[PDB]
């Protein structure tokens, strides 16, 4: 029941969301779990209910002093980093057109998404390559065409972080390292926002088609898979992008 | 540490290699198993180790006499059938030029692996679709050119194998049933060949390059990846192909 | 205006569809070209119209007797082979369910487009070796689920044949063989039957939803693709499957 | 031979590697070809040596200012456009490791890479859509693991560049307009790069384990694939990743 016992984890994002649900599975099986968010009041709340295994750390995900400072405060608290699972994702305005994205919204996703992704996977791996052991993790997406169930921008920072995990795989897997994505179809509860109208368009869309007890499945089931691809039964899985999505992407 | 309490599986190919590092997880972990193989003293065996929720079951998976058996058995035994695992394998002359294979030895390869499998997957969904859930599983192989260190007969069964499963997870997902591939990078030990001759040659090709404990290591962790996606906690995991080869192919 | 002038292609499938497209596409771009087809009256009819480069021999691309004969007579003619084109293919019965597909209807269909496209390609490669050149195509799918739109058995067939031309890239390159597929969505035009009723439905599929010129203009597109593939524009073009779609597939 | 006669195309990178080898093809083959780059003195050299048809503009593809003059000023000058070949690129430090990537360096790749060719991608299609009818073009990468023979931060963008495409061809595709990538194995000559000692690193490279008659090959095999891509002869090709590598990327 403990499949993750010993083993300290990263989880940006997560004080919401998929984030969140794998902070509270993970600290379930055992693990040391740092949240790393911007939602503080969120995320102090959860580490305060979880207890002392469980601490919350301020994180723009897209400014490296705070990823640096991230990655070696849990070093010093816990002397080594198991887990990173880079999860923290946001969106520009949903189900627009290409010809009305503007720049600085492609600019702002791929800061957090894409930029975010890979400065946590660079710190996190500088961690890992001494300790020849480690598993980095993102949240990604299908690789079918999700952008007109979320946007182009955010599908391109999706896109960009599968093929980050691909890359990563392969320079790191001579020293231990796995790397792996964990993905929902696309958009799933907890995601932020450019703006929060572009929040307040997403919880429409999401409420219109489904269950509150439906999101939060299929955020469990993200948070399963990542449960799996973290723990010593996935020691021989790098590579892969383990898609979650009820097989609708196939079709 | 009962991920599949209850659960009535199948596993074909069970009796050596990853089907029955399989069963026994399976076992472990509560499953009803019916181990269905043409090795049937090593099959037995296993059987009668394992003990009353354990059993075995002749069967030629390219014989579709046989493949109806093998379920009808099992549901009569009990009542259901949650997981069917078409795992069973075998290999032509290994490191052949595509000069030289023999219509024979492909149409042997196919008969076994392919049309196996999809005779397997039949009379699966046969029973699982009243059911409305049902999780059918294949092995099969990474998706780069796997040839060089298997067949090109061998290479294309799992890659039809690979595509049997996206198709039926279109099709069976609105009946509730998962459909997934687990895959070693390509050919691992316990797989059988058209000729002993061809057994052989594999055994030298593994043991030329890995420990044995590092064999059985590759296996079970095939196995663990079969048992998450078995497992409720892969209840939203359909049309994946999870290889676990260290992400060897990716480079 | 004659990217191909001075070689020699073999086509199956040549007498209807996309195969007889591109026969005449060939032919007008200066090749021989050699018709491999099982309906004489049709095939031996473009021959005659279309003149002394093209000639049309009767040849069950499932026996491996025709294949050979097909192949030494093309080179035997002409001193070389430098395009070989295994396009033939038939389908079951459409749009049937998993539950319902017969052993037999299956192995029908692999055994013309799947076996058929193996024994082509062997023996096309066992001429083109020595001559350190040559292309080898085939006729695949798009690589999503396309069963719900053909068959199972017509799907893994297709995937089947990806899998094929994906390792002969491989395995040939070094010997200066490109190996790539041109791929239709799924059902076109012009494809056989396991039996005529399963010809018929396909044929009111087809207009059910489209135009005459407008199946003829996706087989010339198909065709078209050949062309270039095929031609010395695409010397380093290998491993490819160019589907032609529309972007049918990415959604 | 005119296999683009009156078509209006535009090709960023345009003044030297693949984009010089397609500005002369494309021109070679009638149409009217607006040349982007920065390099204004090889750039107009071309255009000057090329004559009526042709000319150059400079544009920092990253700038969405100097895509709008570009965009604007070629519409005003020929009234349509029928072709956006967003293919210019840069890279950063060649083989470094993610563990030694700057913040700086990703984010001047993913701008000029990603962020151009999106900017590129947009404004052609607002002139695009109204016209129903177009030809989206991005030079990307094979869609293996290319960072160990060019960097994380350029692997990444072409990454992204590749889900870009499948999204636009899923978008535009109901206005009539096809969007594809041509693509290199990975680095090729004629790349930019975000220091002077990058390109010096990569000419190295080249050079080491290659004729300049065969990079020259190289080049211009991409833009014969973009030559078919933007043609007629392409009308139903739509989402494709055309790569042009020998099938390097399969094995």
């Amino acid at each position: 029941s403990k499949r993750l016992e010993g083993k300290v984890a990263i989880i940006t994002g997560g004080a919401s969301g998929i984030g969140a649900s794998t902070v509270q599975l993970f600290h379930e099986n055992g693990a040391k779990v740092v949240i790393a968010d911007i939602q503080d009041d969120l995320g102090q709340a959860i580490a305060n209910k979880l207890g002392k295994n469980v601490c919350y750390i301020h994180c723009d995900v897209s400014n490296e002093d705070d990823i640096i400072n991230l990655v070696d405060t849990t070093v010093a608290k816990y002397g080594k980093l198991d887990i990173m699972y880079n999860n923290a994702g946001i969106i520009d305005r949903p189900f627009g057109s290409i010809l009305d994205t503007t720049k600085s919204d492609l600019e702002r996703v791929l800061g957090v998404n894409l930029v975010g992704a890979f400065l946590g996977a660079k710190h996190a791996a500088r961690v890992m390559v001494p300790q020849k052991k480690g598993c980095i993790l993102f949240t990604a997406s299908a690789c079918t065409a999700i952008a007109g169930l979320s946007t182009h921008a955010y599908a391109v920072s999706k896109y960009g972080i599968v093929g980050l995990a691909k890359n990563l795989a392969a320079e790191l897997g001579q020293h231990g390292i796995r790397v792996n994505c964990v993905s929902p179809y696309g958009v799933v509860t907890g995601i932020g926002g450019v703006s929060e109208v572009d929040v307040a368009v997403v919880e429409a869309m999401l409420s219109e088609v489904g269950n509150l007890k439906g999101q939060i499945l299929k955020a469990e089931g993200v948070a399963k898979a990542a449960l799996y691809l973290a723990s010593d039964e996935a020691n021989y899985v790098s590579g892969l992008n383990l898609v979650v999505d009820g097989g609708f992407s196939v079709v």
